[PDB]
């Protein structure tokens, strides 16, 4: 019963690493499972000068995390034919924080490669350069809001019962008791915030001359970095367009 | 979509050590061809590649509704679009209210009342209301 | 025992990597699975000079994720023979939005070949462009209504009980007591409001010259167009609609 | 420790690409290689939690919110006085709850040698110091410093 | 039925040491697994001439801690052929405690290599050093606040419920009871620092002739290694500068 579960085993082992090898790059794999939480540990030998890229790993992570039950891409272990462990799970101090870069580097690639679309028409192709900087948060916040309609104002109140006692003599000798049990309206707001928005925005850009622009033009060149931008502000955001000969 | 992996390959594999996750296209009109794609941050890059998206779309729409007016090629234009991405939920509930005694509902009421002859009256009154009650969610 | 549901899967991973076979682009497939939360990996590997597109990826995730009991397609993984890790749902965040925007876009395609079918014979078959951008509405939203009615009033009210004391002992010593038990008109609305509706609309016209168009010559077709929209200052719908030579 | 020079990996990452976007936004300027930037950075990598619950201060009558109230008035005429008054109340309450980020900038220092033409101009190194203040990100708050220096190179 | 969990075992062992062979610089290994918290030992015989760098011991340790259940890489030894245990998670006394050597002098060996980086365009290329003393940090140490914000002030109290009471007489015997709950908004930060900040940092730097250099052309270079170091009197950092002719 136990050789059952393990001659199917290496079975799967002899199977995964058949695919793999069936991949491009990749010349002769060769995978062990660790199946008890499980993991698993692929030895690709490359072809004679290659090297899988950043998303050529995942693809080789992914094609084993999958085909193998219960097993996350956290627990699977690359390494080529020259050492190099390619995965992060085997180096999770955070691995995470390289994606946090990455990703940061990805939103300002945008805003970059638009303010370079949007000035090139008017400067000329290549007369523009701008990078740009940009301060994510990554805090995982939530938050719950309970508002309460105030109800101070009779007029505008929601009584439910309402028990008025008025008594009186005359030495008037008045009394009045009043209990009361109102309804309230009730907001509930349940946020739960974005992990990566954006928090602040820094902008340089620099402008070939022609001869010096006019200041005008740098003024309307200005202002088209500013809704490339999204430039807000409220978020402190800062923009500055310099213009100056190159080299 | 694959006549870009042509020219990737055709980069990647004419280069020592080039992985095609590193070549990157470009047209004569921007047009960023290729793609940074991670693995960790898996979910926040689709929060872009949704985002350039809605940004795609406005500029198509810009570029062909004064390309007409102004000729196929002497227009550009590029959106910025903040988007929000806060799963956000809600509960209102809303109420009537019923101190004008014209519009209230009663269900029950007991309105004790008296009086002697010294005016020593008294009046007494208990009142069960029924209540409109709006719940948005 | 377990040599059966074994022999069988090996069997399941050699059918479904047959049809795979037999869907053009693809040369040959390999699918393993992993049922135990299952999930699979195909490997398929295009023709020479192919690739799969946006939509023929879910052809062959679809292909897989139903013909294996309980497997969602947000656990299908497909490689291609280069790397190229083809599934967007490992992350299974998005793949939602992206559908509120074809959507968004047919809503939006629609009023479009209305707004040109209805001004095309007007004006001539291309003498008008026409774009419509629509702030469509996606909240899950619900309600629950429940009105009354006031029986503050006696030749309205339904009483259900009435107990009503009345002495007098003339020093008019009077006193009256009273009960009351209503019975209540009781409305209970319960809406669960639709998903993708309109919110605001807004249209841009065009309309080439032949020489200007008169004025109320535009003015009825900005009138057409109103209707052609489904205009309504109600959601605050924008019409714009100008009249310049094209090119 | 293993886990731990894993910051020295990434605060050199956050380092480096500071870096690059200086010295690729002063290259057109100057020239391709009269400027070097080194940056500094100091990262939290405290794990940090937090909970704050705020609520709506009530004390004004015309924006509180009672659930209840029971306001007794009794009154003889030597003038017995009287007034109880029981007032239950609905709060407004906000709750939120921050997991901080491990590994932000607490505060950045970059320094920057530009080249020689021959001194450059004192307006035209202005410009460089202020298109700098925007490759860092530049905040006060932060307590970020930047210097900028110009001298001829070897 | 045990040795059916042992002569598995001789071959995983037998297996996993194929792997380590087909990886480049090794030649031949040889590992033995101790699955009872498990372990293992391997024993790997480099190529004539090489040696695995820092994190080629990693792709080997990786290799085998994933392919066997439940074994962390803690627990896994790497051998050479000459001795030279090349793990650290076997030393018993100093392993965490040498660590803080080792680690804190890479915070040094990159603010030296940056002071240096910084300076040589100036200075010319061997003209100057630096040698960095860092005050390290290693105490864990945790932290919870719980702040309350102040409702002494009736104005921005916040009642909960309230119960007011007053009298009279009039021998003015007046009265006032007053119970009072209140809600109160409370923080709780939960701090857990990081073990391995800085607590000072102390920097030496020399700097040759050219024939002395200049007051300003030496401050300057003090303001340069000020920010190089990251310097900020809180930490009551300490630079010093000397321009001294070399030897």
């Amino acid at each position: 019963q136990f050789s059952e579960q393990v001659n199917y085993q290496r079975a799967l082992e002899g199977e995964l690493a058949r695919t793999i090898e069936t991949l491009g790059p990749v010349k002769s794999a060769r995978v062990h499972l660790a199946m008890p939480s499980p993991s698993a540990s692929v030895t690709v030998t490359l072809e004679p000068g290659r090297a899988l890229d950043e998303g050529q790993i995942s693809a080789v992570v992914h094609l084993v995390s999958s085909a193998v039950a219960g097993l996350p891409p956290g627990n699977v272990t690359l390494v080529d034919q020259s050492g190099h462990l390619l995965t992060q799970s085997n180096t999770s101090g955070r691995d995470l924080n390289d994606a946090q870069l990455k990703f940061a580097n990805d939103v300002e690639s945008r805003i970059q490669r638009r303010i370079e679309a949007i000035l090139s028409p008017i400067v000329g192709n290549g007369n523009v350069h701008a990078q740009v900087t940009a301060q994510l948060d990554f805090a995982n916040k939530e938050q719950t809001e309970e508002h309460y309609s105030p109800n101070g104002d009779a007029s505008k109140a929601t009584l439910r019962s309402r028990q008025l006692n008025i008594s009186e003599q005359v030495p008037r000798s008045t009394q009045r008791n009043e209990t009361s049990n109102y309804e309230v309206d009730r907001t509930i707001r349940h946020t739960k915030m974005n992990v990566g928005d954006i928090e602040r925005l820094s902008v340089a850009v620099v402008v070939n001359y022609k001869l010096p622009l006019t200041a005008d033009q740098m003024k309307q060149i200005e202002d088209l970095t500013r809704e490339a931008m999204g430039f807000s502000d409220k978020r402190g955001d800062t923009l500055n367009v310099v213009n100056s000969p190159f080299s």
